[PDB]
């Protein structure tokens, strides 16, 4: 008999997905790391040359975390002494190696504890942030020019984001934007002076006698937010004798009237920059289009070139207003916006006209704009077969919008229904990356006639290994609630028999714009539960879920902890009535927003669920960050939405946990969903005399991702689920 | 069939022990509370009168936490707005009520947030501490005189102890001592400037948006300790001088050479004070006897009156050097000291002679000196029947040491083997308080003839209730190890049958000078476990235990986590050898030092124990406080005892926890054993891949004593023990 996919297989990564991560360096060539060597490939023919031998830094004396080759291929930035901070932020030490003179640069080195570094988009200039200040190097061996002098730890951030902008706005630590040819360097400055600090203990190694208190400027819902300023510096006119002059671009009057955010920065041309600003009440945004004035050295943003984006049903954008995609001349742009039917489609704008023209339409949505030429726009959408959980690449003829061609739909329809893409510099070639329902498949293509050049990686090695394993299957289908179709997925045990009753685990996210029912192939904890333990692992996308239009997505506006919680209960109620589900054995689990929903479900008094697990859950919206929380909830003030903030807590449902088995887990060094959130759940459960299971993870953050904690958490939860389901 | 003593009986206090708490106000009268009325009793005849009617303060507008009548019976101090701090410390509001005028004093009120308040021992003066400074009021309605101006929160403490002196030295928040007739006020001043702070989050009510960081000056083992100074002020000079001088009494040269502590303050006469000082290396103490010099207004401590107390085998005293009991003229004193055979006995000293005379002797110990008259000294000891866990009151004739009468031994020898005593002001009467083996019994006696006057409380109501319950029994006996008797106790299930095999739970303290084998009657968790669950709950006093001589007590000197841990393992082996124990069902539990020992035992690899529970355990000696830890361990330095501090951690035994089922519990706001201690245990277990059960208690301290958390912890532990023993 053949083996099953075990908990150890998941924890030890016995079955590995192969990748094909390339970096385009031009319109015809890409870099690829093979056996620690860096190769250059010609996309047309597939031939290669060694760019950098692995042995070049054998005597370096430090372990190199990462490499970054300058756009001109003349230099390599060597990253070492990496120290993680938050999701994207970290510090590191850097060395520059000259590829032509085959030597490490020892003069005017980038300092240790550097926070961010980036090459210019063309050539080899560098911009870096150190001690919260921006520096520019024109040549790697030459002295830096100091750009800002105001940088101050936890207070003034120049060219780097603070906690909330990193996590919730830019999904990045960098707040630097080079102009297309590198003449100008645009940057944001954040001021956290009056932002309150979250404080928590960090225990460190056993040798530390007194715990350390970590203090992070973090605005909770309704608290004082950081303030922002935007500047542009000309890097071609820097002096060794004089301090660099930064030109400020101020936010429009419609933003300055109150609290706001800088939400997007996109260069249009060598002398034109676009910025989007968002009000703290996130249903109103404005784009400014700013032009460099050669005579005055100023940046002017004409009122006639402003573009307003607003929502009457919810917030603006999926998580923020979308990025514009400018034409070669920068006189017009393409941008994803919600249409009159509430579906996200591509609109074509003129820089000086209010009305835009929709180029795509239908009861489906564009996911992202991927490439633009004078003749075609390339995008990813879930149009194909009306499946919101599938993704394909399309091209639209700009001279005729009726001519839309799917480029990935028919390549391999049984294996591939979820794609992402990477285009070369001027869209001459594209790499397609299929991630499911079958094994990932990486292919290379030429745009002229959409030729499928070659297979880069087909995962045939893993397919051979998986033939000897009793793997689970995945069912993707829908249920109908009040005339609307809502999709679900079921990870089904091997040899699934509809005449047998299986225990069911509801795997939850259910946050705004979440999607848990899709065609992606995954090897995770659910694979083991279905394969070894014979548990069905179900996921459901109800009200508030994404990629299906605003009628569904905005249904939870100002009302978190309502419809999305009721919809998970309803889906389980419907699954419990199916012939193959044991109604005495239904469980629920989730992490983050999924942990909040699991806890709200377990406290609903529904009687559908026997047990459940919440990992790092939100418990009360006033404890979570301003940017994410307020986007959906507004402000927690009597005049705004305080009553709903107060009635949507987990703590108020404590008495209802009397009839369920609950396991509550949280890392003590969680900078994102503070340990406080679970500390308040446990205190409420103790207050009403409800017994429950708990586990804290010393010094672990939101990810509970260290090798040992990751193995321990999944081992602990597996014991809990098996005990709940009476499985030996 | 009779009911058993259930978990709810314990948690809801269904069977209540009646007490008889009296307050002596003179040599022949006491105060007692009966149905919220304060009654005054005549000791000689037993007749009473209403001292203060329960309706007196119905219109006060505040709930009165406690009261204190002035020694002269003229005023009553009313304590309200009580806010608990540590084990003894708290703040409160105070009002003074004039008992003659039958009116509340409205002028010159004691301020809100007062830290400590005490009447003078005679009359009605008051000394109080507010904002870390001392104040004196000569009359209740008159202005206060400020004594100190150096008070500073967390830095300078005048007349109150810092964290460590409160918990480990004085067992009190108060650091002020009135002279016998109230002329002088003596006080200590603590300086915590360089003492490091323990920092931890406090979550508070769910309404609190950001957690608070609690910061406490707390010296961990080997850290910078608070420094101390001692002063005496003449309170009779206050109304005559603008700013009365606080005269300092400096520690002797033998103490000033290094770190030291002030460990005892005892007034001998109106003009003679005794002070005991202890070196940071707690095996050397010095008593100074200081006299007021009327011509200079100074206090002088004659070197001829100095008394040295040292130990070659361990530390000095059980937990600190004992207090002296001065004869009326203050020319001689009685003090409990370890004799040449290592047994604690009463020694008689002349103030200016170095050699003392032992007045008691034998292989047993004096527990405490209770009263001293011109003819007799009264003391408690464990002499009776050679039982170290028994306590009786004895009377020794001062003019003939061969005349020693046991006052309590034969009163009710079957019911009463553990006594404490409360003497009237000049020892004319005494209340005896029997706490076991039978139900507690409170009796009143006349000292003139040692006759029993009456039974104050016999718990007859509870005796009647318990007749309908299948109560457990208690066995107190000993085992011989290496020719030494070691005492143990067992809580035996009802209808105990020696032919059956019972599951056993080892209930541990086992810290230096601990005693878990005694004659006290208790209604606790063990009562439920034996009665309802049929578990034997055993406790053992091994090496390091108290009240049996220094050979046993000092056996663990500089070696915590060695013999006392081994002796608990050996006790379980010996209990198995008895034939009524299921060797497959042996568990172990403890709180504080008992949690450390439980954890050391579970990590020993002995194979003896199936499971265990550690509640708020010490895990590493460097995390615990300097005073307690260093008394037994010395300093954590390479020159001193660092090697043993590093060898005696719970964390180093993590790998062995793979052989057991462990439950780890800790309150997050534990100021005593920091949550850090269990956070380091859990991280070490996660690091070696050991599964275990955990429970944190939000905002609970070392006692986990709030009504809800107390019920929650015992319910959670009961499920764990029952699961480990396969009990339905
Ligand atoms: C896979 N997954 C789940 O299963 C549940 N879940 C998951 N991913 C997620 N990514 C996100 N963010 C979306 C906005 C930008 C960035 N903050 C990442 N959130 C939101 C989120 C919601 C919350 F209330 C508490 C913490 C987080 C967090 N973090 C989730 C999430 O809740
Ligand atoms: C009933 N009981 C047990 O069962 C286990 N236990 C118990 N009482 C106790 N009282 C004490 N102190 C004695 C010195 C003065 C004062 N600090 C109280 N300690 C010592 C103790 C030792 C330790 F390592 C961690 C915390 C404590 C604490 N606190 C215990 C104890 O350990
Ligand atoms: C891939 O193959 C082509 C030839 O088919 C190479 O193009 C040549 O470039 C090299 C040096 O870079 C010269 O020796 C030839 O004269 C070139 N021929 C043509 C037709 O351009 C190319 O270098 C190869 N690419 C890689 C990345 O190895
Ligand atoms: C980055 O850190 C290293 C280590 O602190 C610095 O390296 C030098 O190397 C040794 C120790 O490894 C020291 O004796 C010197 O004081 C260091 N300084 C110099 C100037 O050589 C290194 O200088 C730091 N790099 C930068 C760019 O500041
Ligand atoms: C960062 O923002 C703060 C305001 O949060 C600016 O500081 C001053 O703010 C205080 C209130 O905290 C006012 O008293 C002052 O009028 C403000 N200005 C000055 C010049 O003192 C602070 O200047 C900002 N820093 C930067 C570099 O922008
Ligand atoms: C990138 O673009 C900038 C801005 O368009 C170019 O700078 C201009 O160049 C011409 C010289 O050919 C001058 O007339 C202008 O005064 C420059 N403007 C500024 C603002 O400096 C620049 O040449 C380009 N750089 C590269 C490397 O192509
Ligand atoms: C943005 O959202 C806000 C909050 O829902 C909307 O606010 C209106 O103004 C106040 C809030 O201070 C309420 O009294 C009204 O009920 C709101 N009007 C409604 C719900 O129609 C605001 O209208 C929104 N902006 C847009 C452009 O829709
Ligand atoms: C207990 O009883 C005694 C004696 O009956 C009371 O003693 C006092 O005796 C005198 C006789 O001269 C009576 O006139 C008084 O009633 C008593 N004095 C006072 C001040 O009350 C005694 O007081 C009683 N004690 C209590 C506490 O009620
Ligand atoms: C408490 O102790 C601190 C030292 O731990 C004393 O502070 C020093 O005071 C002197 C003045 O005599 C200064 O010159 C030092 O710089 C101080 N040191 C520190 C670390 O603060 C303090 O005076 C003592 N306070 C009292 C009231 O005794
Ligand atoms: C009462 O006397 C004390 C002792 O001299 C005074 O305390 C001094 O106060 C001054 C500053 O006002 C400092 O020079 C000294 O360091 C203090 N010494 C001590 C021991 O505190 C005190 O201020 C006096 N109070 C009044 C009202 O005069
Ligand atoms: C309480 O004791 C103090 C100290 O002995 C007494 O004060 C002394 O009184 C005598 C008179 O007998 C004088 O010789 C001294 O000058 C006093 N000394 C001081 C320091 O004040 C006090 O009188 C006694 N008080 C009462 C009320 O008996
Ligand atoms: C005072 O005691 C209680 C209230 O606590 C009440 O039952 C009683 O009537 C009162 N007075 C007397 C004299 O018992
Ligand atoms: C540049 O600005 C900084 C910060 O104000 C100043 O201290 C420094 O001296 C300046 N250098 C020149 C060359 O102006
Ligand atoms: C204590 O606080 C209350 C409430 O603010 C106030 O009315 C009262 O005057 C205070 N008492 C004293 C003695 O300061
Ligand atoms: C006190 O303890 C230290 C450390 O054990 C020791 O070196 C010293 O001699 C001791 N004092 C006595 C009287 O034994
Ligand atoms: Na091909």
């Amino acid at each position: 008999t053949r083996k099953t996919y075990t908990l150890t297989d998941y924890l030890k990564n016995t079955y590995r997905l192969k990748l094909y991560s390339l970096r385009w360096i031009s319109d015809h060539e890409y870099l690829y790391k093979q056996e620690n060597n860096i190769l250059v490939f010609n996309a047309e023919y597939g031939n290669s040359s060694v760019f950098l031998e692995n042995s070049t830094f054998d005597e370096f004396g430090h372990s190199i975390n990462d490499y970054s080759i300058s756009p001109d291929g003349q230099f390599i930035l060597l990253e070492y002494n990496y120290v993680k901070q938050w999701r994207h932020s970290y510090t590191a030490s850097y060395d520059i190696y000259d590829l032509n003179k085959r030597q490490l640069i020892t003069e005017e080195r980038i300092p240790n504890n550097t926070q961010w570094v980036t090459w210019s988009p063309v050539g080899h200039k560098l911009a870096y942030v150190w001690n919260n200040d921006i520096y520019v190097k024109i040549e790697p061996n030459l002295p830096s020019y100091r750009i800002t002098w105001t940088g101050k730890e936890d207070i003034i951030y120049n060219g780097i984001t603070d906690w909330v902008y990193e996590e919730e706005v830019f999904s990045a630590y960098s707040a630097l934007w080079w102009s297309p040819n590198g003449t100008f360097l645009a940057y944001a400055q954040f001021n956290d002076t009056e932002v309150p600090l979250i404080e928590y203990s960090f225990y460190s190694d056993e040798s530390l006698q007194y715990p350390k208190t970590v203090r992070v400027p973090y605005p909770k819902a309704g608290a004082v937010n950081p303030t922002v300023k935007f500047f542009v510096v000309n890097t071609d006119s820097l002096s060794s004798v004089t301090n660099a002059t930064s030109i400020q671009i101020t936010a429009p009057a419609s933003m300055l009237i109150g609290d706001h955010y800088l939400c997007d920065v996109t260069w249009a041309t060598q002398e034109r920059i676009s910025l989007q600003w968002l009000r703290r009440i996130q249903n109103y945004s404005v784009m400014d289009i700013c032009d460099y004035d050669e005579s005055s050295g100023r940046w002017n943003c004409l009122v006639a070139r402003q573009h307003i984006e607003m929502s009457t049903t919810g917030w603006v954008g999926r998580f923020r207003p979308s990025e514009p995609h400018f034409t070669l001349d920068g006189n017009s742009f393409y941008k994803i916006i919600s249409n009159e039917e509430g579906y996200r489609h591509i609109c074509y704008f003129q820089i000086d006209k209010k009305d835009c023209t929709f180029i795509t339409k239908g009861t489906w949505e564009v996911i992202g704009i991927e490439a633009l030429t004078s003749d075609y726009l390339y995008y990813i959408s879930n149009e194909y077969k009306g499946m919101p959980g599938g993704r394909n690449l399309y091209k639209i003829q700009l001279s005729d919008y009726t001519k839309v061609t799917c480029l990935s739909c028919e390549l391999n329809p049984e294996r591939c229904q979820y794609y992402s893409v990477s285009f070369s510099k001027e869209a001459k070639y594209y790499q397609l990356r299929c991630s499911g329902p079958g094994l990932p498949l990486y292919t290379l293509h030429s745009s002229v006639n959409d030729k499928g050049l070659r297979v880069l990686e087909d995962n045939s090695a893993l397919d051979k290994m998986l033939q000897n394993v009793q793997m689970p299957s995945k069912k993707l289908d829908f249920i109908i609630l009040n005339e609307t179709k809502f999709w679900y997925q079921m990870i089904l045990p091997p040899h699934f028999d509809k005449s047998k009753k299986y225990p069911l685990l509801l795997d939850v996210y259910a946050g705004p714009c979440s999607q848990k029912a899709d065609t992606v192939f995954r090897l995770n904890w659910a694979t083991y539960l279905a394969s070894t333990e014979n548990i069905i692992v179900a996921s459901f996308d109800g009200r508030g879920s994404g990629y299906q239009g605003d009628k569904i997505m905005h249904a939870i506006n100002r009302r978190l902890g309502t419809f999305e919680v009721e919809d998970q209960i309803e889906a389980a109620r419907q699954f419990s009535k199916m012939g193959f589900v044991d109604n005495k054995r239904i469980a629920i689990w989730g992490w983050s927003y999924g942990g909040y929903v699991t806890s709200m479900v377990l406290g609903s008094g529904s009687g559908v669920f026997k047990c459940g697990i919440a990992v790092a859950p939100v418990s009360r919206w006033e404890y979570y960050d301003s940017v994410y929380t307020e986007r959906y909830m507004g402000l927690p003030t009597p005049e705004d939405n305080l009553d709903h903030y107060r009635n949507s807590t987990v703590m108020s449902r404590a008495e209802n946990f009397k009839q369920v088995e609950y396991l509550l887990i949280h890392g003590t060094a969680d900078d994102n969903v503070h340990f406080q959130q679970s500390a308040q759940i446990s205190k409420a459960l103790v207050d009403v005399g409800v017994d429950f299971q708990a586990m804290w993870y010393t010094d672990e953050d939101h990810g509970i991702a260290s090798s040992t904690a990751h193995q321990h958490i999944y081992t602990h939860m597996s014991h809990f689920i098996k005990q709940c389901f009476s499985l030996p």
